[PDB]
């Protein structure tokens, strides 16, 4: 049989329904969210890290003109450098007095270590929800994980299970992340290509052990001052260390919505939001008879010490006359109050004492012992602990939140209001029939 | 659940209230006040005889 409802999205917190197919018996349906999957699609533009900046030997070469070729290497930077005369260890290295030329070569490689300390930087698309469902239904259990689209039942082996779009699309990464040692930040970096110095994608691959490497580090040679060789240059500071500086805190600390966030692949799981639509197709077997279901004749309520805490804080007695030993359902109909028991023994002239969560002042809500309905009617008192430790497994709705009393007097003040302005028309009616007669 | 309430504070008579959360069955707290000793700030000041 195909029901549809919409439930909580919230991890925990059980859901139940009932189904009532004619002459098929009240069925109970308990159906309850254990995992909440987002996975977006995630491209990869390129991999950074702190570079190392080689610099090979400078190509001295006396009384000669040795101008420069490009390259492909990472951020390639040469000079040329006549008038020089270098000294390395035990004497002068060039026969020439002062017609010499200097090649002073700079590309820049990724680090060593950059097999760990290396950030990813992905662009996410499009939020994918995937949800894993525990049913339980008469005595028959399941395990059902589904995508959360409209379409696509998946695990079919008994059950069939359509989740239906969400309510409110939500993601919590931006469009632009980074990835360091499973920690993601919601970044704006460059695009591949767009390099610019001192800040982050600097040095920029699309692969850690790819040769095309690009880099636009405003490295500086500068002309050799001293008497002895070497390289000097200058360099920006690279900006993945201020990065790391300055990162902020990570997108696992500071998400939405509470839910957490994993690599490999990138998602975040137990993301609380929105209400799903969802349509299940109970099997006929579990389908029994009315026949054989005992049925029941009358039913009285008396809850007592109710408190419309996030636990199941009240306790109510509820007698039956019944007509048949068996078990069998029970079930609140009102949203504003939800049953801990979900099926109960009913034999034959007892009491059953029943736990509920609530959230309204008043408690006058619907139960169904097995069948028919009962009027539930009492008051509840406030929280004395302010704080608890589990979440609220009823949303208020504003049509109970306000207590019995509280209406009383409200709409006592508005029915005052309404009555003087009832006798204003009608004593304005009846002074113009009499003016006109 | 703390429970404030107000004893009278003589030797023996003992005193009964019941304490109680909403989803709790009540209990009965039994308070009885034994000894009272009014033990003040004393200095000595000097000795005669
Ligand atoms: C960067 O690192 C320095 C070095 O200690 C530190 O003083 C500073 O607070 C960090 N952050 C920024 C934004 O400069």
């Amino acid at each position: 049989f195909e029901h549809a409802t919409t439930v909580p999205n919230v991890p925990g917190i059980p859901y139940k329904a009932l189904v009532e197919r004619a002459g098929y018996a009240p069925l109970n349906l308990e159906i309850t969210v254990v995992s909440s999957e987002l996975t977006p699609s995630t491209n990869k533009e390129y991999v950074t890290c702190k570079f190392h900046t080689v610099v090979p030997s400078p190509q001295v070469k006396c009384c000669g003109s040795l101008e420069c070729k490009a390259s492909s290497k990472a951020d390639y930077t040469c000079r040329v450098f006549g008038g020089v005369y270098p000294f390395m260890w035990g004497g002068a290295q060039c026969f020439c007095d002062s017609e010499n030329t200097q090649l002073s070569e700079a590309y820049v490689e990724f680090a060593p270590d950059c097999t760990i300390d290396h950030a990813v930087a992905l662009k996410v698309h499009t939020a994918a929800l995937k949800v894993g469902l525990r049913i339980v239904y008469g005595n028959t259990t399941a395990r059902l994980d589904t995508f959360v689209n409209g379409v696509t039942p998946g695990s079919s082996r008994d059950l069939k299970v359509i989740a239906g779009p969400i309510s409110a699309a939500f993601s919590p990464f931006d469009h632009k992340v980074v990835i360091r040692k499973g920690l993601v930040y919601n970044y704006d970096f460059p695009e591949y290509g767009a390099m610019n110095p001192g800040a982050f994608g600097d040095i920029q691959a699309s692969s850690l052990d790819a040769t095309d490497i690009v880099a636009r580090t405003d490295i500086r040679l500068l002309k050799p001052s001293v008497k002895n060789i070497h390289v000097p240059y200058t360099q920006a500071v690279s900006g993945y260390e201020m990065w790391k500086n300055n990162s902020g805190r990570p997108l696992q600390e500071t998400a939405p919505f509470g839910c957490k966030i994993e690599v490999e692949p990138l998602r975040a799981t137990n993301c609380a939001y929105g209400h799903i639509p969802i349509s299940i197709d109970i099997p006929d077997a579990a389908f029994v008879r009315s026949s054989e279901s005992p049925t029941i004749l009358e039913v009285s309520c008396t809850v007592a010490d109710c408190i419309y805490s996030a636990d199941f804080g009240g306790s109510l007695t509820l007698q039956y006359k019944a007509n048949r030993e068996g078990h069998c359902p029970v079930h609140s109909h009102s949203t504003t109050a939800v049953l801990k028991e979900a099926t109960t023994h009913v034999t034959a002239t007892g009491s059953i004492t029943l736990h509920f969560s609530t959230s309204s002042p008043q408690a006058n809500f619907i139960v169904s012992l097995c069948g028919k309905k009962t009027t539930c009617n009492a008051e509840c008192k406030p929280p004395a602990d302010h704080i608890i430790g589990e979440p609220h497994k009823v949303d208020q709705e504003f049509q109970a939140a306000v207590s019995k009393t509280s209406w009383n007097w409200l709409l006592a003040l508005f029915g005052g209001a309404s009555s003087l302005i009832v006798v204003g028309l009608i004593v304005l009616v009846c002074s113009s029939m009499l003016i006109n007669t």
